[PDB]
Formats: C-alpha cells, structure tokens, sequence
C-alpha cells in the first residue's frame, strides 16, 4: 500500500494544508496563487534562462540525488524577477504554513534559496531523497522528534503531470531513520497540478525529480525555506541596496537583509552589537 | 574530584593542544602570539570603548548564562583595529586547531563573532554554561557523539587570575547529557593567563565568565567559530570592499566575504550559483 499524495484547495485555509503537511510531509496547495502573477514571473525566468548552468556546480558530487545533464537549475531570482520579490516572497499563505512549521522549535526563517527547476525533455529521474541531508547535523537527530530544516514550495510554472516529470514524493515518508536508501523512483506517485498550485513538502520528505518523458521542459520554482541560524545556500549582498529598499520588511528577511532571532530570543545575522535594519538604516516598502 | 585546567605551550605544536582539547573540552595554550600584537589590538579596543552595549542586547533575555550590567561585551571588531584584520585572523595554530575540529565532520568554519569580553569591577560570576545553547539543534544531539558546533578561542588583553573573573571552566565535561544546571561557579577553577596565551575551549565545555573582584577591568578577546553551515552571529556587510580586499582569503571568509564548503563538498554563501569571489571578482591579498 503506498498512499497518495493529498491535496487541499487554498479556500480551505493554511490550517487544514498544515495539518496534511505533519501527517504526511507533503500537501498539493491548490489555487494558491493567481496564474497571471506566475506568468509575469515565467516570462523574466524564460529571457535569461540562456545563462544557466546545465548539470552540477563546480566541485559538487552528484550520487545522492542523481545529478544530472538534463535538468537546469538557476538562481538569482530576486535580481530576475520583481514580481518575484514582490509578489512570490510575501503570500500570506506560505508565511502562515512557514510560521506554523518553524516558530517554536526554531523561531524566525529565511530561504535556503530561490531555484529555478527546469527538468529538459530526457531527463531521468531523480534518486529519492531528503533535502535536509544538505545539513551535516540532521543526520545526528531522530526524525521522529527533531525540528524541521527545510520547507520546500514549488510552484510549477507550466503544468506539472508523471510523463512530463512533475515531482516524485512518498507520502507519509517523514518520521522514518534516515536511510542510504528509500525507494526507488518507479515505484512513487508525481505530484500533478497547475499553473496557480504549489506543491509543499518537509526536509524529511521523501520525493525527487521524476522522468520527463515529453518533449517540451518542465518547469517550477521551488521557494525553500529554512531557520534563519542555518546559512543560506544563496547569499544576496550584491543586490543594489535601492532594489532591497523597494521590498518590504519579511521580504528583505527572507533574502537575508535583516536580523534573525531564535525561539529562545537571541539575534543572529547583527550588524554592529544593533539590529540589521536598525545598523543600516534600512528603508523598505 | 574537580579536573584541573590543563596547559601547553604553542611551542609543543597544535596536535598537544588539539589532544588535550579533546579529553578535556578546554586547553591553555601558552605563549601562543607575540604580545605587541595583542597590545596594538588593545590600544584599537580601548580607543572605541566609548561606543558599546552594557549588558544585554534589546529582546535578547539574560538568565541562561546570567548577563548583567558589570559586563561590556564589543563586537565589530574588523573596522576598529586592522591588526586584528591580519593577524589575529591569520594566527596558523589557531587555524590549525579549528581545521582539526571542524574538517571531517562538518567542513569550512567561518567566525561567529570576534568579541571583546570586558568583565567590570563589581562584576558578579556567570551561571556555568554551554555555548552550543545558542543553535537549537544541539538540544536535539547526543553530545558524546555529536560534531562540535562551536570553538572559543581567549586572548587575555591584560592578565586574567581567579580574583579578576578569569574565565571558570569545568573540565571533562563536555561529552555529558545536556542539563539544566551544571555546577555552581563557587567551585570551578579559574583559567589564569598571560597577554600572549589563549584559552580554547568547545561549545559542549562547562565554563562562564568569573567573578572580577579586582580594582581594574578583566578585558579578553573572544574568538567564536562555528561550521559554516551556521549563521554567524555578526554580519559584515557594512565593511567597505576596500578594506576587506587587503585582507588573505582565508581572513575573508572568516568574515562571512566567501563560500564556505560543507564535508560533503556542497557550497553555502553562494553568489550567482558561483564562488562568492568568482561572482564578485573580489580580489585579497
Ligand atoms: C543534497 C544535495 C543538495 O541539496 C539540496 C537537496 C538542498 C536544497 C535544494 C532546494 C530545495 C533549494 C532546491 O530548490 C533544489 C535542489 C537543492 C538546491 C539541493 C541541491 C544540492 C546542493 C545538490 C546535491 C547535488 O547532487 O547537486 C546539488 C545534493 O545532493
Ligand atoms: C546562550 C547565550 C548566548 O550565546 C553565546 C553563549 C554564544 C556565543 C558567545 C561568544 C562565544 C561568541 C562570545 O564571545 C561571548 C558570548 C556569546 C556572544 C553568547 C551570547 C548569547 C547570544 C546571549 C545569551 C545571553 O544571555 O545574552 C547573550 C545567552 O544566554
Ligand atoms: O525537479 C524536481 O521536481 C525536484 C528537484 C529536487 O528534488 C532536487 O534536485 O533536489
Ligand atoms: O567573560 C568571560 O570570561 C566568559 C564569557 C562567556 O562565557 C559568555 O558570555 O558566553
Ligand atoms: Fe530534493
Ligand atoms: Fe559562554
């Protein structure tokens, strides 16, 4: 028996797609998000996605997940996109889910990163993972009882089916030992859903990218999520501060232009004994 | 049944303090940097004393490891003295050292936070402490098997003796369970120390700042590095880019100005899904 991955409407309110979330580690969120805004933001990923790079970053091994030469991942989004800094980086809804998975086990939150994930027509399937394997310390944790290091939230950008790829997952998955091994891809259900939809799912999830077995590429955007005392994996500094004044308070946070406390109170991420914005200056919207 | 402090001299080579450290959680190394370079950085110190916070930061609730108002504790400690910048951030025991506890388990390290540890007369002992307390996820670690999250490194800037606050350190333990309460600073010893040696000592090592009963200010320069995949505490992105490129690479990434690469080889503190300075062109010395 493996079960299915379960979907709510976002009419149906956060509570109801965090309460799927902590049964099964991953809830299909649909109508989520208008499609116009998800166009807007196709539309700046599609004019510089010729200067991505194909296959790993230097220096990266490529077994525990199965990199590979025919996905394309890209970042830099919050320089790409001003519907993404505006739009994408303060729905309510995720903030409510975010706030429900991090607040008292860790307290405040950021991105990991903004990812373009683009699987090309031929690529093959990912090896089922965790995320949160990117972290040294998760593997000295219980899963059953330790705190979540990543949310992870995508948003296709066209329309996400099995053949074409859409994201494989093993609900129900996010409790269990960490393993060397936890499935193999031909055996778990896809994620399918629409421009508008979002696919959330844990750290501790088990999922990857499956087989795009079309021959047009299959697009989404994965918002991930994670406490604000774990590095990001994309820094920001170099985003003109007259850009960074333009985007509000919990935006600015998420790309790491803002002071983070603990759920034990204590700021990481000052500037100067002071508060980031407080150090700065800094002005937003 | 109290463990004494245990000591070496620099000249005895990392791997006799590395040794002790591990058996004991805390080691003093001796004459370990010439002390004119500690007296040109206290000359930097004391000219900006005038600047910084007395007791607690705003929001940040002070009974875990007793902060009071006796206490000055100054950061930002790369724009007030450039000897700092390139030599205290160069020192090759100490990076031999943190290479030995960090490498294999977790990958780069980086800098917390360098911080001046001003201890006032009439200032009372702290409550004996684990600084790991300050990420989460070291409450959700065994600590006899689980990778070291923090190394301190002391510089006293003038003499450190029990009657002054020397830092109180209970030795051997630091592969206990996670507690509570440890021990009552009434019956640690105190670590004693010339300007030119250095206390090091782990996140999971007992200890607290002392009780100065002396006439004059107890002054340390606290040194805190962390795994890379840990926000550091002090950003310096407020450091011109004039300055930070006289500083070694090694010094630059100290400071949050570089990627820093897990044991498993993926990269944190990315720019532009390059290298930090490949993105920036960020040249050094
Ligand atoms: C664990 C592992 C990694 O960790 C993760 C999963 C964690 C975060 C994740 C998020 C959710 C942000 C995303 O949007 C897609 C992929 C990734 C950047 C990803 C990339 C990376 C470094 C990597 C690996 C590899 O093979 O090449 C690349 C790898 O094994
Ligand atoms: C756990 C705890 C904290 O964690 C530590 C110990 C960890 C790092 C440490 C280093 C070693 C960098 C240093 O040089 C001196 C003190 C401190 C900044 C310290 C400050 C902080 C945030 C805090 C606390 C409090 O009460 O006010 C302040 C607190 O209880
Ligand atoms: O492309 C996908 O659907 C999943 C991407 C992913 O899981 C990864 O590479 O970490
Ligand atoms: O002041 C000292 O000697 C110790 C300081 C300390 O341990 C702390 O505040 O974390
Ligand atoms: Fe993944
Ligand atoms: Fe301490």
């Amino acid at each position: 028996h493996m079960p299915p991955i379960r979907r709510v409407n976002a009419s149906q309110g956060s509570d109801a797609a965090y309460q799927i979330l902590q049964e099964d580690g991953c809830v299909i969120v649909e109508q989520v998000i208008c499609p116009n805004i998800i166009a807007k933001i196709s539309d700046d990923v599609n004019r510089v996605m010729d200067k991505a790079t194909i296959g790993a970053k230097k220096g990266e091994q490529t077994h525990i997940i199965n990199m590979h030469n025919r996905t394309i991942h890209m970042g830099d989004l919050v320089l790409t996109s001003k519907t993404y800094r505006d739009e994408l980086l303060n729905l309510p809804f995720a903030h409510e889910v975010l706030e429900k998975v991090f607040k008292k086990d860790s307290g405040d939150y950021w991105l990991n990163m903004g990812n373009i994930l683009n699987m090309l027509p031929g690529a093959e399937a990912q090896r089922p993972h965790r995320d949160d394997y990117l972290y040294p310390v998760s593997q000295h944790m219980d899963p059953a009882t330790s705190p979540d290091l990543m949310i992870n939230i995508t948003f296709p950008l066209n329309e996400f089916r099995h053949d074409n790829g859409g994201t494989l997952l093993l609900p129900k998955s996010h409790t269990g030992p960490n393993a060397d091994f936890y499935a193999n891809a031909e055996d778990l259900p896809a994620a399918e859903m629409q421009v508008g939809d979002a696919l959330i799912f844990t750290g501790k999830c088990v999922h990857g990218g499956g087989a795009n077995r079309s021959d047009k590429p299959r697009i989404g955007l994965a918002l991930a999520a994670q406490p604000g005392y774990l590095t990001p994996r994309e820094s920001n500094v170099n985003v003109p501060r007259d850009i960074v004044e333009t985007m509000t308070p919990l935006a600015q946070r998420m790309i790491g232009w803002g002071t983070v406390r603990t759920k034990d109170t204590y700021g990481l991420n000052m500037l100067q004994d002071k508060d980031f914005h407080e150090a700065l200056g800094l002005k937003s919207k």
